[PDB]
C-alpha cells in the first residue's frame, strides 16, 4: 500500500490527492495534526521526521515499499505520480507548457503563502493591497494561455490540471471578486469538479473547503 | 541566437548560465539594470515586459526565434537545456533523486528571499533567527545526501549541480558558520568552481560574488 503523508490541510497535498483519485491508484492517507493553541506545535512530526528514512525530510512525503519509492519534494512527488499514470508531456513542446504552468502555479502558492502567513496585522494588509495589485495579472495570464482548450494543454488532462485547480481554488475563497470578470477559469474549475472520481472526492465527508492552511495563518486554516 | 534575459544579478540567471558555459551553448545575455537610488525603478523591464510575446512575462525569460522557443520559468528553463543537452536523470531511479534535490534547492531559495527582501526591520530579525535555526539540519542532509560522491547525484553531472552551487554560494556569502557541520559541500562547490568552462565563467571581469540579489533587499544587494 503506497502511503501519502501530510498534514489535515488541503495545502501542497491537495493536488496530489486529486490526481490520486483521478487515476484510480489506492493509497493510505497518513495524516498529521498541529498541537494546541496558541502554539500549534509539530511535535507529531518533529517525533517522527527522522525515523521515515527520508533522504529530505518533508511533509508531504510519498512511500511505497513495494516499488522501492521513498520521495519528499510536493513536485518532485506529483510529477512521479504523473510520470506514472502517463499526465505528462508527449512532446518537448507540450513539456514547456506544463512546466511552465507548474511553475507558474507553485508561483501562486509562494505570493499567497507570504501572505496569508504573515504575523503582522498591519504587514498583512500591506501585503493584500499588494496581492490584489498582482493577482488580476496573473490569473489574465492563465485565462489567455487556457484560451478555448478543455485543459491547460487542450483535450489532454496533465498533472498542472489538478495543481492549477486547487491554487485558483484557494484564492477564489480568499477573495471570489478576482474572479468576477474570469468567466474562463471558473468555467475550468467547474470542468475539473465534474471529472467522476474528483466529485466523488470532494463529495466525500472527508473532504471540506478549510482548513486550506495552517492553524497559525490569518487566512485559512480554520476549519 | 538564443537570448537569456535578467536583472544584472546573480539570483535565479546563475544556474541557466553555468549550464550554458559548461555545455559550450551561445546564447546572447540581455540584461536589465535597476533605477537610481533610493526608488531603483524597474523601468528598463516593465516598458518592455509585456511586449516581447511571453505567456507567463517574467525575469528570467529564455527566447530562440530559431526553434520557436520562449519560455519564463527559471525551473522549466533550466529543464528545457537539460533535456537538450543530456544533462536529466537517465532513469527514473535518477530522475526521482534529480527532482529532489531540485526542489529541496528550491526551497532553499524562498527560505532566503522571503528573509533578505524583508520590508520589516523586527520581522527581518526574526526570519534571520528562524534561518539560522532552520538551516544547519537542511545542509547537514545535503552533506548526507552527497556522501562520497562528487556530484548530488552521482559521478555524472547534473542541472541541479548548477542549482546547488548558486544557492550554497549565496548561503556561504550570508553565513560562512552554517557550513561548519557540513564542511563535505565546501568540497563539493570547490569541484564545481574547478570545471574547466566554470573557471572560465568566474574568471570573467564581468563576474562578482556580489550583488545576489536586488538592491531594495537587505542583504546582496550591493556589488
Ligand atoms: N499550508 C501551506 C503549506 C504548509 C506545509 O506543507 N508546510 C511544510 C513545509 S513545505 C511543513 O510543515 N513541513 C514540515 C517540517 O517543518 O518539517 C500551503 O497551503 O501552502
Ligand atoms: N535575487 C533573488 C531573485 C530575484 C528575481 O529574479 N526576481 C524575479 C521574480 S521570479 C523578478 O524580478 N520577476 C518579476 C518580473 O519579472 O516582473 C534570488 O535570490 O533568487
Amino acid at each position: 500500500a503506497p502511503i501519502l503523508g501530510y498534514w489535515k490541510l488541503r495545502g501542497l497535498g491537495e493536488p496530489i490527492r486529486l490526481l490520486l483519485a483521478h487515476t484510480g491508484q489506492e493509497y493510505e492517507m497518513k495524516e498529521y495534526s498541529f498541537g494546541p493553541e496558541p502554539d500549534y506545535d509539530k511535535s507529531e512530526w518533529l517525533d517522527e521526521k527522522f525515523n521515515l528514512g527520508l533522504d529530505f525530510p518533508n511533509l508531504p512525503y510519498y512511500i511505497d515499499e513495494e516499488e522501492g519509492v521513498k520521495m519528499t519534494q510536493t513536485v518532485a512527488i506529483i510529477r512521479y505520480l504523473a510520470r506514472k499514470h502517463g499526465l505528462v508531456g508527449e512532446s518537448d513542446e507540450e513539456t514547456i507548457k506544463i512546466e511552465m504552468v507548474e511553475q507558474q502555479a507553485i508561483e501562486l502558492i509562494f505570493t499567497c503563502t507570504r501572505t496569508w502567513y504573515c504575523r503582522d496585522d498591519d504587514l498583512f494588509d500591506k501585503l493584500k493591497e499588494e496581492m490584489m495589485t498582482i493577482l488580476p495579472g496573473k490569473l489574465i495570464g492563465l485565462a489567455k494561455f487556457l484560451g478555448e482548450n478543455q485543459y491547460i494543454i487542450g483535450d489532454r488532462i496533465t498533472y498542472v490540471d489538478f495543481m492549477l485547480y486547487s491554487i485558483l481554488d484557494y484564492i477564489r475563497l480568499f477573495e471570489e471578486s478576482l474572479f468576477d470578470e474570469a468567466s474562463s477559469l471558473k468555467d475550468y474549475l467547474t470542468r475539473i469538479e465534474s471529472l467522476p472520481e474528483i466529485e466523488k472526492y470532494l463529495s466525500s465527508d472527508d473532504f471540506k473547503r478549510f482548513p486550506i492552511t495552517g492553524p497559525m495563518a490569518k487566512f485559512g486554516g480554520s476549519s
